[PDB]
């Protein structure tokens, strides 16, 4: 009929489950804490979606990487909420909600009330179909952004192994994906209209790294293009890509990442909303009192650089949802909670590369170790400098060790003499901070 809780984290993904981990270990109490989700599965670590769900023998598959086995804490099954007396309601999607009374209203008319609400409601794909391109509606043109997505996808690499795979963006998903469809023995070619790969994040140096090393592997690269059509058959199934400089691609998979949009539109106009997201303090409070977002969401102070900034960085995801619960106990509480601090950070893996990622990519890079794609072992760097400070910092093949090296210079933003001292000596300049 209708069901109240004092807490409620609207969505199941990767910060609801940190959040709900958050709210256990500050002593929430049994029938206190709810979390909505449309998905039919508790929370889970959406990263390993274009990663190992997609592998070609002994795929990773839930219950294995719910969170919060990705950063190696415990994992949180099912039974660990109802446990707690945590109510996990899924396959609910809140078509309305209310701030004003206090009031969600699911899809099938079930109505939930709360006193504190923990939106936290992640991204949308960006479809082909938004802009109308011809033919994106054909099956087999297909996007990843849930496990239910990432069924399909793997259900139709199945089908179609030894087959053709476009894959259409330049983002971590284009790069991830183009692997995987690699590694199951597709021929697969990537396009995207950007210049080069990780267009926001790699310099062109970097981005020379892993195209090579991705022709390499066979996958080819088409840059500074788009699709603008799509033939299919007689069964409504792609056949082929047109790109825009006139050139045409056999396809029988099209996996496309052209970005993505914080669903934050349950919410529009009732809270403030800053550089596409909802606007928070360090907090993660919105304009409206007892109100959080976190994760993708949310637009919020960034301390380190004296900016207001939106992310979609997982382990953002993590921290903001610890960050509002450990506010919202403090209201509770009185006791002073500490703004948040966050250091960006990013990852990806592809084929058997690993890369880091620390700080603030802006002003100049320079690169250092070696950068050839035909090692065996492939290991390099490079920073950022700003101001004669070094303010981020990339590392491809690293160890474990040396990533806690880059992280430590991207936060205390260590001066720089000599360029020269820093080109051959690159890890070795981050030991004399
Ligand atoms: C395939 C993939 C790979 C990624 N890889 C990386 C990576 O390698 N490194 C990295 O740092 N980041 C990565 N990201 C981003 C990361 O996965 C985080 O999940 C994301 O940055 C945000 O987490 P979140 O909790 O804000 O949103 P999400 O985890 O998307 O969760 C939002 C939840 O809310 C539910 N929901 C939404 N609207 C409603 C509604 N109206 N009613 C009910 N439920 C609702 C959604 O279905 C979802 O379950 C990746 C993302 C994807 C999709």
């Amino acid at each position: 009929t209708e069901k109240h809780f004092k807490y409620v984290v609207l969505g199941g993904g990767v910060a609801g489950g940190y959040a709900a981990r958050e709210f256990a270990k500050q002593g929430v109490q049994p029938g206190e804490l709810a979390i909505i989700s449309r998905e039919a599965v508790a929370p889970y670590e959406r990263p390993a979606l274009s990663k190992a769900y997609l592998f070609p023998q002994n795929p990773a598959r839930l219950p294995g990487f719910h969170v919060c086995v990705g950063s190696g804490g415990e994992r949180l099954l099912p039974e660990w909420y109802s446990e707690k007396g945590i109510e996990l309601i899924l396959n609910t999607e809140i078509v309305k909600a209310d701030l004003a009374s206090k009031t969600l209203t699911s899809a099938a008319g079930a109505t939930f009330t709360y006193e504190i609400l923990l939106i936290a409601t992640g991204s949308s794909v960006i479809k082909l179909s938004d802009f109308g391109t011809q033919g994106a509606d054909s099956n087999n043109i297909l996007y990843l952004r849930e496990v239910d997505d990432a069924d399909k996808l793997y259900a139709a690499i199945q089908a179609k192994k030894g087959g053709k795979a476009v894959v259409v963006g330049g983002g971590y998903i284009g790069l991830e994906l183009s692997a995987v469809l690699k590694m199951n023995n597709l021929d697969v070619t990537m396009v995207f209209p950007e210049p080069w790969c990780m267009p926001r994040l790699f310099t062109a140096e970097i981005a020379a790294f892993y195209e090579s090393y991705y022709t390499n592997k066979g996958v080819k690269i088409v840059k500074g293009t788009v699709a603008v059509g799509f033939d299919a058959d007689a069964n409504g199934d792609v056949t082929a890509v047109k790109l825009k400089d006139g050139s045409v691609l056999e396809a029988d998979i099209v996996v496309v990442g052209v970005g993505g949009r914080p669903l934050t539109t349950l919410f529009k106009g009732q809270v403030a909303e800053e550089k596409g997201g909802i606007k928070t303090d360090a907090s993660f409070e919105t304009s409206v009192p007892g109100v959080y977002a976190v994760g993708d969401v949310a637009t919020f102070p960034m301390k380190i650089y004296n900016d207001v900034r939106r992310v979609e960085h997982v382990d953002h995801s993590r921290k903001s949802a610890e960050q509002a619960v450990k506010a919202i106990k403090g209201k509770e509480s009185g006791e002073a909670v500490p703004e948040y601090d966050y250091l960006p950070y990013f990852y990806s893996r592809s084929f058997d590369l690993s890369w880091q990622f620390y700080g603030d990519n802006v002003g100049e890079a320079v690169l250092f170790g070696d950068s050839d794609p035909a090692s065996a072992k492939p290991k390099f760097g490079s920073y950022w400098i700003k101001d004669g400070k070094v303010v981020g910092a990339f590392l491809e093949g690293g160890s474990g060790d040396e990533n806690g090296l880059i992280a430590k210079v991207a936060r205390a933003q260590p001066p720089v003499s000599s360029i020269e001292e820093l080109k051959q000596d690159g890890l070795l300049f981050a030991s004399k901070i």
